[PDB]
């Protein structure tokens, strides 16, 4: 099983509305920690998902919603041997 | 010859019981971040660097067989590069 | 379409900016600081759109540390990267 993990960094302030984009798209797991750029006041966002296109689909509603008035970094990589409760 | 990185998110609680299986099966070194998450940061992020894939796989089936039914479990692998330790 | 190198130092927390200047003067974009712990570590993960560039940075920091510093770094790629 391919799993692909995207990585989503922004701003604190934006936690509640990216978390409420990740739940309504159907995601099966995801992650934040605290980050700092260049005082921890980013959130790093690690969503994995079953399918490629999820991602994709995922990283272009932030983008679309968010990239340009917010700082925001966002990236995928794959990843092996999911297991998930 | 090549490095695999394994990632346990588990419940906060099992700190000592998730580095005790990582420590016992001696792994190149290990890293802990807090973390929060859904499908306050009270959820922990191991990250363990394995000299095999085998060693990733048995240090994870063991967390798995140990504390997947009853916890919060996420746990997933992958290949890095270039490693010094 | 788009390959892109990710540089991972895993560091004691007292050298912050040390390493945030090897990374800013070696001419990367950015990075993230992450907090960890070994006790209190940093983790910075620095992109690359050069492997050339990763190494670089990497090669300096063990250089320095690594033989008095609890140390770990690593390189591996991502993909579809977009940044602000």
């Amino acid at each position: 099983q391919q799993v692909w993990k995207l990585v989503i960094i922004t701003e604190e302030i934006l936690l509640k509305k990216v978390s409420k984009i990740i739940k309504e798209a159907g995601a099966s797991g995801y992650t934040v920690l605290a980050a700092a750029g260049e005082a921890y006041s980013n959130i790093k966002f690690e969503v994995l998902t079953a399918s490629r296109e999820l991602a994709d689909q995922i990283q272009d509603k932030v983008v679309a919603k968010y990239f340009d008035d917010y700082s925001c970094i966002t990236y995928i990589s794959t990843v092996e041997a999911l297991r998930a409760h």
